[PDB]
């Protein structure tokens, strides 16, 4: 009940109606900040509490995979609140107009919102606040520190935002009080899907390249790999989360990047957990320190999917190299398909494509090597960003545009060897990664 978990957004009259939570990136019925706070607004308001999320013309812009993946989760979800009285509202078109008729047809007293550092979330928040005078409060059900809290500014460095997070972490780290309750989709997702169709990826004999089994969706499914990661993985992590042929990660970040299990649960958890001491801080520090500050950087730098961001040394120093002749240069089309000279590159690719889920280590490989192989870091800054959101199920994603800028850009990393064409950039070589585990076994694996 920390109330440095909540902005407003505007200030207005206070309506004779119900609360309104537009759910937007925390679509989970428990452990959600934004979902509690809601709650006891409308038990103060004498007043219930109603859930409305938006379905937005953005998904043709993706895929199948992750239409198909949010959807089924939403259909659990409608039975869990329904079970809890709260009922869900679920509409079609944009927010700006859907949220504003919504506000003004039931006469809601107050609206709220889930926290989101993203372009499109503040577009659709300056819509909104336009069309509707009854306050407006965001809370950050995301991130365990709130993100303006953690820093009032860019954070350089991992090494700087962790004796700040870690500060914070004794009052934001607590348990979760109960949600208390109040005193189809089936259509749009045919309908989606059909839309969606003529740009499903497939692999030739026009049998779909897509696995949907890897990851089942939804609450319920994310407990259980939550349980299974610190049951049988959390122990192995720290030593293996570098080795693509043994998955040994969380497997969490679908159900994380769709807000289906909370990360402050997850961290609750793996706290109680006796396992090894190394494993847990290498754990720790990816989904406290890399989640959350890519977070502090979407929010705090405008131009998160530009070149602009960049700091200062990678800047000159690609500039520095935008004329060196490369050694290949591949268009969108090969990148996708999977059709350059690496290997490892290609099968990183189809682990994309064929699971929705590239392992970690990779796809840091992955992304450098498209800055090696286009024409220029702002041409492989797009590549990155457009095969990273079509193709991954934890995609468009504030650890999306940071994990790109760290790759592309040096964001939150330092200066290394000077070479050609990357310039200071950390290089990651062929040779480096078979040193580092067996290569020949991943790419077997993905043929
Ligand atoms: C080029 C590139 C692009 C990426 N795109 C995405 C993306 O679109 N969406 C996404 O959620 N992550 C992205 N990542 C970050 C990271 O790859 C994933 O979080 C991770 O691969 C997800 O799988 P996991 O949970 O099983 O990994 P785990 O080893 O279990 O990590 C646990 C969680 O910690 C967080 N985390 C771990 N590594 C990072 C990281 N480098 N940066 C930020 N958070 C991290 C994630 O929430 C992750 O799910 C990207 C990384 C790179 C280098």
């Amino acid at each position: 009940m920390n109330p440095k978990r909540i902005r407003a957004l505007k200030s207005g009259k206070q309506g004779d109606g119900p609360v309104v939570y537009w759910m937007s990136r925390d679509q989970r019925a428990e452990d959600n900040w934004a979902l509690l706070f809601s709650r006891a607004i409308a038990k103060e308001a004498n007043v219930p509490v109603v859930v409305v999320f938006c379905l937005t013309d953005e998904f043709l812009e993706a895929g199948i995979r992750q239409y198909e993946f949010m959807l089924k989760g939403l259909q659990e979800l409608e039975v869990s609140l329904s079970r809890k009285k709260i009922p869900s509202f679920f509409l079609r078109g944009d927010p700006g107009e859907k949220i504003s008729r919504f506000v003004k047809d039931y006469n809601a007293g107050t609206l709220v919102t889930d926290f989101s550092p993203l372009r499109i979330k503040n577009q659709w928040i300056e819509k909104v606040i336009s069309g509707i005078s009854i306050p407006f409060f965001e809370v950050d059900a995301h991130n365990v520190v709130p993100c303006w809290e953690a820093s009032q500014k860019h954070e350089y460095a991992a090494h700087t935002f962790r004796p700040k997070l870690y500060a914070l972490l004794p009052e934001f780290l607590e348990e979760f009080p109960e949600l208390e309750p109040n005193s189809t989709l089936s259509d749009v997702l045919e309908t989606g899907v059909k839309a969606l169709l003529p740009e499903r990826a497939l692999l030739k004999n026009k049998d779909p390249l897509f696995e949907p089994w890897h990851f089942e969706p939804g609450e319920k499914a994310a407990k259980k790999v939550m349980e299974s990661f610190i049951a049988d993985r959390l122990d192995s992590y720290g030593a293996l989360r570098n080795d693509p042929t043994k998955n040994m990660l969380s497997n969490l970040s679908p159900y994380l990047h769709f807000g289906q299990i909370s990360s402050q649960r997850v961290v609750l958890e793996v706290e109680k957990a006796e396992s090894n001491p190394g494993s847990k801080k290498a754990f720790l520090d990816e989904i406290l320190i890399w989640k959350e500050i890519s977070d502090n950087f979407c929010y705090y730098n405008p131009g998160y999917d530009g070149f602009e961001s960049f700091p200062s040394w990678a800047k000159e120093s690609l500039n520095a190299h935008r004329n060196d002749v490369r050694s290949h240069i591949y268009t969108l089309e090969e990148f996708e398909a999977g059709k350059t000279h690496d290997p490892l590159w290609n099968a990183s690719q189809m682990e994309l494509l064929s699971t929705g889920k590239m392992h970690g280590y990779t796809r840091m490989y992955w992304a450098k090597k498209i800055l090696e192989w286009s024409e220029s870091p702002e041409k492989a800054l797009e590549i990155a960003i457009c095969l990273n959101d079509r193709y991954e199920l934890d995609g468009r994603d504030p650890n999306g545009y940071a994990g790109i800028a760290w790759s592309i850009g040096g964001v939150h990393d330092r200066a290394w060897g000077e070479r050609e064409v990357t310039g200071k950039i950390r290089y990651m070589s062929y040779e480096g990664c078979k040193r580092k585990f067996d290569v020949k076994l991943y790419i077997e694996k993905y043929s």
